[PDB]
């Protein structure tokens, strides 16, 4: 069994910015996730950028994606370089090469949030049509942690290593921005960090999410969850 | 067919802190590789923790470390450092340099297997007399900066008589640094303070992947003093920042 408390502890880093998000951290060894509101935990939004994850897992095991050094056979983009930089024009071509059919079939093997992938097949992670939750996110990131999902663990652990976005000796940072753009004030976009911590023995897997009208407030998709996961005691 | 070219650019990084060392970098492959000194470039030297490149992929491919996500577990009895007195995973113990985890790893690998390995990896002299727990902190093991090159040059590239998946585990462990631009991958090593006339050797050695490019490289220097041991990350840290590598 698994499970998930509401804690207040972290409201505090939400009001003083005046930010609408969730945070949900999970620690693997007691299978234990705490959030600051439930409902939003589950409410399933955009993935936009994030979708990178399953992506690149997908576009490796289909065969789209060479290797871990060398994207297609810029020519020489590493799979790392294309995960950090936008790299628009490289996920779309590795969403239409792997097709409608295939990408179907992996989001569901990867039960990868509502499943919806219609919009258009190099579009749809931007179309609003497919969602995904927090939660459903550390269960998604913790399955590629453990190299559970429907991929080679070769091609898993590519995409874990592409992932590493901070090192320090006791700790590394895997995660993955996404950001839907600023929406409008009654219909705010999203923004998304989702990652996990391998900290000594211990793993937290972790998800953000907030409403965003105004690019301003991008650095908080990063500073908050930050804040949360140092009074932890996990990074800094 | 590869070549080392000698160059005078990074001899005052050396000079300014009065050390005696050598820096091999090559850019995209070990076919090319620029040096401060040719000669020391390919003298062998006492790998020390350095060696825990190789024998954790021995420990993966032997099966002796089970998979990616082992913990060593710590019995509880007296270790030389007080980082080393808990339970660890591979990354954990390659970090902290845990001694005591590698000593029962090559315990557990034997000679024989040791000896395949080191030769299937082309790894220095491959001398591994003297003791199991022991040869590469005191005893006969020899490799230069320029073998650590090649050495790291054929993980990158899983070319190691090991399989892609204990290849991508042992270099996601050596991830030290990581930036929007590049993920650098590193060990450091030291033998230890030996005396005036006959120092101790400190080592760091990895490799920078950037988005278009990779950079491999290995320093080493004479040590007989404790206080300079920061020189073996920040010598070779000033020079690749110099070159846009990192930083």
């Amino acid at each position: 069994s698994n499970s998930i408390t509401e804690n207040t502890s972290w409201n505090k880093e939400f009001s003083a910015e005046a930010v609408n998000g969730v945070f949900v951290l999970c620690k693997s060894s007691s299978k234990s996730c705490a959030t600051n509101d439930l409902a939003r935990a589950s409410k399933e939004y955009l993935p936009a950028s994030t979708f990178k994850i399953p992506n690149a897992i997908i576009g490796l095991e289909t065969g789209v994606i060479k290797n871990e050094h060398q994207v297609f056979k810029e020519r020489d983009l590493t799979l790392r370089g294309a995960i950090q930089v936008s790299a628009v024009p490289v996920f779309q071509q590795i969403a239409r090469e792997v097709g409608e059919v295939r990408m179907q079939k992996y989001l569901k093997k990867f039960s990868y949030g509502n499943q919806n992938i219609s919009g258009g097949i190099d579009k749809f992670w931007l179309e609003d049509q497919l969602r995904i939750s927090a939660v459903n996110q550390v269960e998604f990131l913790e399955s590629l942690y453990l190299n559970k999902l429907s991929a080679s663990k070769e091609n898993q652990l590519i995409v874990k290593e592409a992932l590493v976005t901070e090192a320090a000796p006791e700790y590394l940072v895997h995660s993955k921005t996404g950001f839907s753009g600023v929406g409008t004030e009654s219909n705010p976009g999203v923004a998304w960090w989702v990652g996990w911590v391998e900290k000594e023995t211990e793993v937290y897997f972790f998800a953000f999410n907030m409403d965003i009208d105004n690019e301003s407030k991008l650095p908080l998709r990063k500073s908050i969850p930050t804040k949360i996961m140092e009074s932890e005691g996990i990074i800094g």
